């Protein structure tokens, strides 16, 4: 059948449209769309106070089975494509809740153990993860590291069969509400090269010096339970290693396309989302004897957003099917999420200029949505450091 | 002597700088620099949990001399300048502590009354706000009547030598810790336009009828308490009346160049805090064995917000010298406040980036400029209608 | 079967990639980037000076068979695929060679004979345009009226079966060369709107009344023989009306899509050539003593530039999927001409800045390229009026 | 006494206006604004198809004290004040003709000369620049070495009291026209940085080995005889020498300021003159039954123009005034060169899109300006080459 364009549709959300897509993907739509307009809008005003989301959602996320949904179905997942795990991705855009963390668990979590991981630790997992028990979470970043992913100082002594982890973990994902969390630690500490010395692990949420720090405190994000985690002398079993010892550097690069793929489709959809939101507000709050969407200046600056949007669409789209065929590159990736996010924050800045005063206001799902937006640029690998790797291929022969 | 621009300063906001001040004013803003890092930089975490700051502080400000330093002196201000009330504003600004609302108070609220105002009603206000005992705030926006003024609900019938006052106003800054609000109401129904039935009146606190709502939720500005404010037939007596009646659309064309002055330095003050503090974290904050300072893409993307800033505040210093000399009209101080409080986001922005994960954090100094940035282009007027005026003197003919 | 896209292609104007084109595209895409760099490349310096192309080129390029790749094999033409006269339009790009006017004649002119007229017009006219022996231009705007088509003055009044043709166009592409002209004028004075007495003529080179006026001096295009045209009392015999009499204006809200398109792929494809030259260049220049492509600043100004057109790239040939399938609406079409002229000159903006002072010089590809660029976001519709329209679908119903 | 500021003036061009100026330098720029108006607009088409002025504009111009106007009276100049010299340049601007290179002549070239010449230099040079009988042109720049100044491989060694001169210099303005042309050379290649081993020579028209190239083909200053030069082993004599051995970068980082204010200000001199032609286009345009100064987007991106001129011009009048007190450093005439150029461009870019399909034809002035400004942002110093330097003393502490 012929389905339409994001830009002749009738709404940038409006499902049935996108050619990416199938009859198949239709239907679990409305389920995913239906699943958060009952069971996370409804209480995420009640989780922002908190500082994190119920693990009541957590559980009815996994039975609803929208957790682990591209994760093979032989391992502990429902086992579908791409092009439909993404529309649990891009669901939750569209409803503008940043409180769950199901995507850096579905997508990203779910998916090192499910392609790195031993026989025993898919077993032992996957089928949590599915379920909603287990909740994921990834640690790379510390306090005095960064983007320098090549000099943080987390480490595993060798003793035993045991690696002995010392260490801290600022700005951590679902930090709080974690059972499983994979940290990325120095085993070689002169290891010649930051690459050839950082390993995986897989540090579980009940051990003798794995502690939990309180909710950190931003200015977006508040249901997000991003904290820091210690590690005073854990001492980890031989289970705990996460793929071979001192290649850690070696899974993260084979990951990253996806990760970036995620946080890019969001982005944009997020987008699509802010557009039809204010495309509303305009279209009748009243001003100067009729609606402020009867302003020239308005439409053409409504223009220049679902163009940009619109645009922006078809190369995310694009990059979801590549990535489909495993054939989406490092680069092609950093594109799309380097492009998606950097729109977002425009978009979202000119959406609430839109409201006037009222875009500053808690109460409308822009403002929320604009302190949601300014954490793109910066997590995932900053913007800037995508296109260092996107300049790679075009200055250097490689 | 010879003084230095903000560019070739070896920081933005050093004292001694800029040539529209003297080594006096210099004295006077090292002063004001002390009060804010004393008496409300180390309040400030607090009264953001607060969600307003405390009277406390605004009497201290009374004694200090801070409140009403360019209303006359023999009218009950300190009777100082433009330039040193612009101090105050800039070094608010300087402090990241948006939570008190000294600007309103002085630099509007406080010339409505000595600019328009009766006698009687100078000596009864002045004094009291000059101690800051009497915290004065300004009311015109509504619910759905902001960026045009002439479609506020809010009236008062007349009956007797009394006006009977009813409507709501959102939005309103201060409306937890105002003892006088400057109340925009329509006292004509039956006029050419409500430009010509509206009036001006000073609604004290505690006149049976005055509920002040609760303080509404937003995403900067955690320590300024904004709240709605309703009217329900509040009695009030002939004296409330500021200015002739049917005249309050008048008064408020006069002060708008100030208030657009006010927003415009603000701004670019804001602006120059968050600059010469994202440098200094850039120099800090360690990478690859050198410091992030050392990229040539930060070097570069600092000239740019540097280079904005410095020529903006140029524009703004040179727009303060007018309104000195009462020669700053309605168009330029629309400029001002244009490209400043645009400018204002755009530094915010490009300061967070180069923060990093960090200028996420409500830890640094930065996030709190961010979210205390985006409301400059809303308030005091959209930057849409500053074209609008802006592009009068062009189009039109 | 595999085919990269533009951001791993090796260059984003290597054939063989993009998956919108079949094998056998791509050998054609080699015949035709043949024929610019051996009969196109070579002497537009001369038709530079000149103003216009040579005559021979264009038989040159009917005989290759370029002129048509996308008009009916039965009525006359060449027959192929939309993605067929995509290439030559995207080949001619790639040669930086705005000279020969070939698009339109191919693209635009062919097709509203070949969608509109009669088999007697169809027949006469469209193998000669093919065989690139009859040189078709359009000519709509006039010195007082072309974003607002509807207020145009050219008039045509019936006299017999006969039509007496009054006016003047101005900014006609391939003016001075064009054989066959397809005039807009207005046919009935008085109708609800001057969209519905509106009618298309052929105007043909001889006929009496019909002046070609002076070439114009122009910023770029300089091989473009862009002219103006004057129409003298000109009795048009009954075969010249193209379309049903008083209809032409819903003929070319017809056609419109398939200009903005076409713009929109010679605009990105302009990029395109302009980035891969610029990569070159800043490879190949030492400062400082490595080239200036190892600068930070330098790679990530042009990982932006990839990205922004890699972007932008994708819309485009999902456009022209979509004309494929002959669905290509309005709205989507003029998304593609306003973003991609836009993205057009940012380009060359940035692309120019990197070849420093080279990059004003006629000798080095990127300067005639800045200039030919800037004409995309002001003719086939300004990107004002691209707005306008992409706005109506948004606001209103 | 009270002199308007740009934003309230009836025009930004107006004479009498900008607090900067005395009751003196208005008849001063009414004077010179007449002489453009009479002397050299009508003229400049014939200029344009030519490649290069008149050297009677030259001499009309010096006889009219609009040469050397910043120079030294008992030198030879016509001694007035900085704001004088900067009345020419922007009148200049107003006019639209950058056929005349009057700026880099009188601005740059003769302050040089002065400033670092011999008693017996500036006698024989001065008063004949100053009467337009002998043209400067300055010439640094190579085809292999432009930003990186110290990267030139132009040099000269000694022989005797002579100098033998060789090299070639790229893009030199008035090098077509030019009589005496300052050439940096190398004089010592075993100085540590080149920095040090760089000297200033005054080359004059008609030494042996002096050549000059073919005039180039550029996409703007059509009128402005910018060409290629060549030196084949040049016997120079002592005189020759500006300044002293060795000491040639420093007089040069010593007066780019000067360069750069003066780009600065030619700059947003042409973005007023812009303003007010697009301004005074867009009112006499119909379109739709109204003047298209009534399109509401129309008047928000005149008004953001004018906005934005009006603060550049504020910077950079702020820049003359310190440079008239000789307190102008290096990296505020930067910022100044900087974003005036850039805003130049962006002005252009904006009012061509106002003239419509008529901003692209040359007979509309600002055709001759959209092509004539891309060169602002490259000359004197990249724009790039500009942040670096303001970065320099942002990154870096004495
Ligand atoms: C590469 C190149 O070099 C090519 C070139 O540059 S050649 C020159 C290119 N020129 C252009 O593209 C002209 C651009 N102008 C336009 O697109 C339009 O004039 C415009 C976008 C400015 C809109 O103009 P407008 O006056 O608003 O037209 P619009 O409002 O749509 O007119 C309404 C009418 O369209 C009519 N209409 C349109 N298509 C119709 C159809 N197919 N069937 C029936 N009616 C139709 C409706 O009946 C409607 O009737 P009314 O006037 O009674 O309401
Ligand atoms: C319209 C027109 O006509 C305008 C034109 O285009 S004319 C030509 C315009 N050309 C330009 O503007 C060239 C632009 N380039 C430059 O200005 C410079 O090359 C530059 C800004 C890029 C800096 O170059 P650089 O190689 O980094 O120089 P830099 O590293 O600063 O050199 C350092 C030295 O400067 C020396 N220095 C500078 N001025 C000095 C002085 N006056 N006295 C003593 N030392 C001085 C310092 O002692 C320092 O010594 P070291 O070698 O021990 O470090
Ligand atoms: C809400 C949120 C959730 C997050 N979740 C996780 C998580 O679950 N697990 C995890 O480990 N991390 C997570 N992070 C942390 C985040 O990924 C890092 O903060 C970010 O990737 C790097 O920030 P940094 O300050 O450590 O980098 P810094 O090294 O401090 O960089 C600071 C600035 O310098 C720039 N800079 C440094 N190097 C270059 C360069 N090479 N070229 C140009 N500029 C450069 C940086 O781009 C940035 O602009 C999260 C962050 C946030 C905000
Ligand atoms: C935190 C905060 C503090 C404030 N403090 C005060 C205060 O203390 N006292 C007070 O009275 N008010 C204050 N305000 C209110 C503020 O001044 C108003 O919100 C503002 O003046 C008008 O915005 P609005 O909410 O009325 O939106 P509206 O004006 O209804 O709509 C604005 C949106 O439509 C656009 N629009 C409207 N008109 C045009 C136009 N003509 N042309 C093109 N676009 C147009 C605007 O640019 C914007 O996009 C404050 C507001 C906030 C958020
Ligand atoms: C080299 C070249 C080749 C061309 N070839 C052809 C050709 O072959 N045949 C042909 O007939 N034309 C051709 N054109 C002309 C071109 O199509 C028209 O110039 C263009 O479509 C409309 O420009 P205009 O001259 O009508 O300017 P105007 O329509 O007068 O517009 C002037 C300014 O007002 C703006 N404006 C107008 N209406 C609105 C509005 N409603 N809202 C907001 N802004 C508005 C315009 O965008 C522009 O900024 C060509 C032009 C050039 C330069
Ligand atoms: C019309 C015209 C007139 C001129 N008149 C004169 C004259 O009269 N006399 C004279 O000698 N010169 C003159 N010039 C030359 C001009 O000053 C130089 O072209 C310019 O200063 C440097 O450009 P370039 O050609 O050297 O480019 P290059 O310096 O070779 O390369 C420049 C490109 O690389 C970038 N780049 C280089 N270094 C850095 C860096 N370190 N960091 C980041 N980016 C960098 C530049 O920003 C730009 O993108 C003129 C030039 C033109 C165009």
């Amino acid at each position: 059948e012929e389905r339409l364009e994001t830009p002749s549709a009738k709404k940038l959300t409006d499902i049935g449209i996108r050619r990416i897509f199938s009859p198949e993907h239709d239907i679990f739509r409305k389920s995913v769309r239906k699943f958060f307009q009952e069971e996370v809008i409804p209480h995420h005003s009640e989780w922002e106070k908190a500082g994190e989301v119920s693990r009541e959602v957590w559980e009815k996320a996994g039975k609803q089975g929208l957790l682990g949904v591209n994760i093979a179905e032989h391992l502990g997942g429902i086992g579908g494509d791409l092009y439909s795990a993404a529309i649990v991705w891009e669901e939750q855009a569209y409803s503008n809740c940043s409180g769950p963390g199901f995507s850096i668990h579905s997508g990203i979590v779910m998916s090192y153990i499910t392609n790195h991981g031993s026989e025993e630790q898919i077993k032992h997992f996957i089928p949590q993860m599915t379920a909603g028990k287990c909740i994921g979470a990834i640690a790379m970043t510390e306090p005095g590291a960064g983007s320098d992913l090549q000099g943080i100082k987390t480490n595993a002594k060798k003793d035993g069969s045991d690696w002995i982890l010392n260490g801290s973990k600022v700005f951590i994902s679902n930090g709080s509400l974690s059972d499983v969390v994979i940290v990325v630690a120095v085993t070689n500490h002169e290891a010649p090269s930051p690459a050839h010395g950082i390993s995986l692990f897989l540090v579980e949420n009940g051990m003798k010096g794995f502690i939990k720090g309180r909710k950190l405190h931003k200015m977006g994000l508040k249901a997000q339970d991003t904290a820091e985690l210690f590690f005073e002398d854990i001492r980890l079993p031989a289970s705990a290693l996460l793929g071979e010892e001192n290649k850690g550097f070696y899974y993260i690069m084979k990951e990253l396309p996806q990760e970036r793929l995620l946080i890019a489709d969001v982005a944009i959809s997020a987008s699509e989302f802010m557009f039809e939101e204010t495309r509303n507000y305009v279209k009748q709050r009243k001003a100067f004897g009729k609606t402020v969407a009867h302003l020239q200046t308005v439409q053409h600056k409504l223009a220049e957003l679902k163009t940009h949007i619109c645009v922006t669409r078809a190369f995310v789209d694009n990059c979801l099917q590549l990535h489909e065929a495993k054939r989406l590159d490092s680069a092609t990736a950093c594109m799309a999420k380097y492009w998606a996010s950097e729109l977002q924050n425009s978009v979202a800045y000119d959406c609430v200029q839109l409201h006037g005063g009222w875009g500053y206001m808690w109460e409308y799902p822009i403002a929320k949505a604009y302190v949601d937006a300014r954490v793109q640029p910066i997590y995932g690998g900053t913007n800037e450091i995508m296109k260092e790797l996107i300049a790679r291929e075009i200055v250097f022969d490689k």
